[PDB]
């Protein structure tokens, strides 16, 4: 209930909230239906349009007017946007040369550059280029600031997941909102588009810009909009707030527009009634610059122009069926669309088996267009798991796609041309990015980045300190004119032992053989230089990754690589190897099969042994350092070393095996040399965070070998590729993988086939970032580059997506 008989008489756009039952003005009454009764006749005025005309200048006020053109209407802080335009002789702000903005030009009384964020729902990337005709105003913006060819979303790329994670720097499982659409079992309790439970407080975690502001005295105008209010009314209202004296003016602002993904869901990406809504943005965004510069604030805002997500060409002919495939359809509840979330219709059946639904969806039909996933397998690049809101049973559905449950629920619920929601390394779901201001850099064009990182960077832009979030503070400082933040690296907690030899092979007892009592100072004292490091140089290019936790491990050198050997994991944390254009593979000599030796560096009781493996019938092994690299038949020996071997099962060793025997080779030829780091994952509670020891659910039978839920590869190279990466003098280049450990192939429905023809199809989907390895190994990589940091934060959040050219 509210007492809606009050009024809004002088509080049109009240910052702070008035509580119940006293009725409310504020720019989303409307959405609660809280209004005061003359809020649309005092508030929402549309008298006479939004522009001033040769006849209206000079008037005298009419208070009933949308927008003004009298003489006092600057310093009443309330003209039309196009005022001193057509009044005062003056030129929009579209028709003025840009010239570089070296300092906030600002007027007496700002403490700090404002910030605006203008942000644009389905803005599609490739608008920027594809309708440049008809936005000159967001083209000004984006040739004179700081632009990215594109900005990738959140998974998924929907509208509310990718809006809060702008506002909060987090990941949607980590701030709550997994999707436009959920249920929390907890709470029991939905949140949907339509309806009341969606303004619940309980939904939102995380902490948004306007609240990191609130908290540290930085004031902010209220973010969100009702629908109808039109755009040309945020605008001046934006303006209005603006010119309040200095003690009442917010610091930071937002404009959302509908526009144009409301526009895209009927006509698709690239439908001929596109133009238009591109036009009316374009329009609004003179209106807001225009206005700026009137209150002479054109060179001291910094503004943002920001898409949540692009949108793809979707039609209802291509919607797959789960009743296609599955018996018990009515025994679930589908989540449906561009992403599918499967739970159970009712807790009460016992009957209900995940496993069973999830076989019934692998591989079923040739040309199937949707993957079934349990959620802990999906790519870790995507970070959708660790939240109660988000089924246990995922599909991720091919770019073009819906999935339904019945085709009832496609006719009784074709409309829509456009739609997204897909995998965020998709290009048709890429967006926007503009940065224009003081605070920016000038014509500058950067690479392309992940949205998580933009609520650090709006925290610097307002001088605030970002709450804990999941951007890199400093990744994006190459943005920024100014107000960089400064980061530093973080300390190592754990220094490694350097053990000599300390073991007679007959102190061993582990089940392993080896045939390899085949028998010289010349080769004895290199030998001897390996061991202690003598070729480190070459195979350790950018230090030691530094251990960021607390633990017990020793640095072994070889020849060929060098490992950082856990003695509480019992294997390499990191196994460090460079490969050159020139370097030659061999096979596993017939004799050396199935080799393992003792390390007489490590002690028997902090060794894997053989037995185990033996004993376990669904366990086999591999190795880090890869056997078919080895420098020469003598160096070749150390990669049997059983402090070069982990767990893994077969059907993972033919993942792993093609990797290491052919593509390592192809890319050392294709990139000029390349170092290589592997190593192990254990991420069990599927959080993307290193597990500590007491969180292993899988052992090799009858030990404390501890099973990997993934395997990484980090491999770096000379971003000049005509210098070798061992002698690169400039930038590097890196792309990384975090592939899954799974006893089947479930996933590659190729998998029949030769390794060539779905190998590195599985690999590029598990394509990761340096940083997503660091937060579930605790290490922390590039510690020794000639690099600044900044360029390498950048580096290690660099995700090699494997999409062709936007
Ligand atoms: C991306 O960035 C984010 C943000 O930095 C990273 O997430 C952080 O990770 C931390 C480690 O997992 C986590 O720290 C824990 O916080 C617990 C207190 O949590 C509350 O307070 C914070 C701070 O204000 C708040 O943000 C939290 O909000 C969560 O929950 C609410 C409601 O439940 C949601 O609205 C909100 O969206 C958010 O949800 C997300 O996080 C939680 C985990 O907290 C998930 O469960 C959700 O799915 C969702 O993803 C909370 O309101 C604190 O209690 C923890 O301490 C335990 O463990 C430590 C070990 O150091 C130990 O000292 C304690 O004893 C304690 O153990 C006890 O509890 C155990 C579990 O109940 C039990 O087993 C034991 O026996 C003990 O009784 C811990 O410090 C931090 O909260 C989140 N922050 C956020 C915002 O999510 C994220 O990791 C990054 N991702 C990547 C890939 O890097
Ligand atoms: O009709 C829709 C809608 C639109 C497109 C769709 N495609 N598929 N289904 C769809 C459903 N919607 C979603 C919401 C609401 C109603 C609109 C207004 N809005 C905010 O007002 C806001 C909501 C949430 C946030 C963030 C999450 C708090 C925000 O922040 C803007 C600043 C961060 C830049 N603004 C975002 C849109
Ligand atoms: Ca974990
Ligand atoms: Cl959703
Ligand atoms: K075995
Ligand atoms: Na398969
Ligand atoms: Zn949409």
């Amino acid at each position: 209930w509210t007492a809606t008989s009050g009024s809004c008489k002088g509080r049109c756009f009240e910052l702070q909230e008035v509580g119940p039952p006293d009725c409310r003005c504020d720019n989303l009454c409307k959405s609660y239906s809280s209004c005061c009764h003359d809020f649309d006749e005092l508030c929402l005025k549309t008298a006479r349009g939004w522009e001033c005309t040769k006849d209206r200048c000079g008037e005298v006020r009419n208070e009933e007017n949308a927008c003004h053109c009298s003489e006092d209407c600057l310093s009443r802080g309330d003209c039309c946007t196009n005022y001193q335009v057509v009044c005062k002789g003056e030129s929009h702000w579209v028709d003025d040369d840009c010239e570089e903005i070296k300092v906030p030009e600002c007027p007496a009384g700002f403490v700090r550059p404002p910030l605006i964020i203008f942000s644009v729902d389905g803005f599609r990337a490739s608008y920027m280029k594809k309708g440049s005709k008809v936005m000159p105003n967001i083209e000004k913006l984006r040739s004179c600031g700081t632009h990215a060819p594109y900005m990738r979303p959140v998974y998924p790329t929907k509208t509310f997941p990718n809006l809060y994670t702008l506002a909060t720097g987090l990941y949607p499982e980590s701030h709550g909102i997994v999707g436009n659409s959920m249920y929390d079992p907890v709470f029991d309790a939905s949140f949907h588009l339509r309806g009341r439970e969606k303004f619940n407080h309980r939904w939102w975690g995380g902490q948004p810009l306007w609240i990191t502001a609130t908290k540290q005295g930085v004031r902010a105008g209220t973010f969100f909009w009702s629908v109808s209010i039109p755009h040309e009314r945020r605008i001046l209202t934006i303006l209005q707030w603006l010119s309040l004296p200095d003690n009442e003016r917010p610091s930071v602002y937002a404009f959302y527009s509908e526009q144009p993904d409301f526009s895209g869901h009927k006509y698709g990406p690239f439908g001929p009634e596109m133009t238009n809504p591109l036009r009316e943005i374009d329009k609004t965004v003179g209106q807001l610059m225009d206005g700026l510069k009137q209150l002479r604030l054109h060179r001291c805002v910094n503004v943002i122009f920001v898409g949540d997500h692009g949108m793809e060409d979707v039609t209802c002919d291509r919607t797959e069926f789960l009743s296609n495939y599955l018996t018990n359809v009515d025994d679930i509840t589908l989540v449906p669309g561009t992403l599918g979330r499967i739970r159970a219709k009712s807790i009460n059946n016992s009957k209900y088996d995940p496993k069973t639904i999830i076989a019934a969806l692998t591989c079923k039909k040739p040309d199937q267009h949707f993957k079934p996933y349990m959620k802990q397998h999906l790519p870790k690049r995507l970070h959708y798991a660790n939240n109660r809101r988000i089924e246990d049973i995922h599909l991720l559905v091919d770019r073009r796609w819906h999935v339904a449950r019945k085709p009832l629920d496609v006719y009784k619920k074709c409309f829509f041309q456009g739609d997204h929601g897909f995998d965020n390394k998709v290009n048709s779901m890429q967006t926007v990015f503009v940065g224009y201001g003081p605070t920016f850099k000038y014509r500058t064009k950067v690479p392309p980045f992940e949205n998580i990182e933009l609520y650090n960077v709006m925290c610097d832009l307002l001088g605030l300190k970002p709450a804990p979030n999941n951007g890199t503070h400093g990744s994006l400082n190459h943005l920024l004119r100014t107000n960089t933040f400064r980061p530093t690296m973080p300390d190592e907690v754990s220094r490694p032992n350097y053990p000599g030899i300390m073991y007679l092979q007959s102190e061993f007892d582990l089940g392993c053989t080896c045939d390899d009592k085949v028998e010289n100072k010349l080769e004895e004292l290199n030998k001897r230089l390996h061991t202690k490091g003598s070729t480190k140089e070459r195979h350790l290019l950018y230090g030691r990754p530094a251990v960021l936790y607390r633990t017990s491990y020793d640095i072994l050198y070889h020849t060929d690589f060098e490992s950082g050997y856990s003695e509480i994991f019992l294997m390499p944390l990191w196994t460090s190897y460079t490969i050159s254009k020139q370097a030659e593979v061999s096979s596993i000599p017939e004799h050396l099969t199935n080799c393992v030796r003792p390390d007489v560096r490590v002690s028997p009781g902090f060794s894997q042994n053989c037995l185990a493996y033996k004993n376990d019938k669904q366990m086999s092994y591999g190795f880090l350092f890869p056997p078919y690299l080895s420098s020469s038949p003598e160096a070749k020996y150390d990669a049997f070393l059983v402090t070069n071997m982990v767990p893994m099962y077969p059907a993972f060793k033919r993942v792993w095996a093609y990797f290491q025997r052919v593509l390592v080779k192809k890319y050392a030829s294709e990139r000029n040399g390349v170092n290589v780091i592997s190593g192990p994952i254990f991420d069990y509670n599927y959080d993307g965070l290193r597990d500590t020891e007491d969180e292993i659910k899988q052992y090799v039978e009858g030990s404390s070998i501890p099973v990997p839920t993934h395997y990484y590869s980090i491999i770096t190279s000379c971003l000049d590729f005509t210098q070798p990466a061992d002698k690169c003098d400039g930038p590097l280049s890196v792309s990384s993988f975090i592939l899954p450990h799974r006893p089947d192939n479930d996933e590659s429905c190729n998998s029949s086939e030769d390794e060539s023809k779905w190998v590195e199809e599985l690999m590029k989907m598990h394509t990761a970032r340096v940083r997503d390895i660091e937060h579930l190994t605790g290490l922390d990589f590039y510690r020794k580059t000639s690099r600044s940091y900044s360029e390498i934060l950048t580096l290690k959040t660099y995700l090699h997506t494997y999409e062709s050219e936007i």
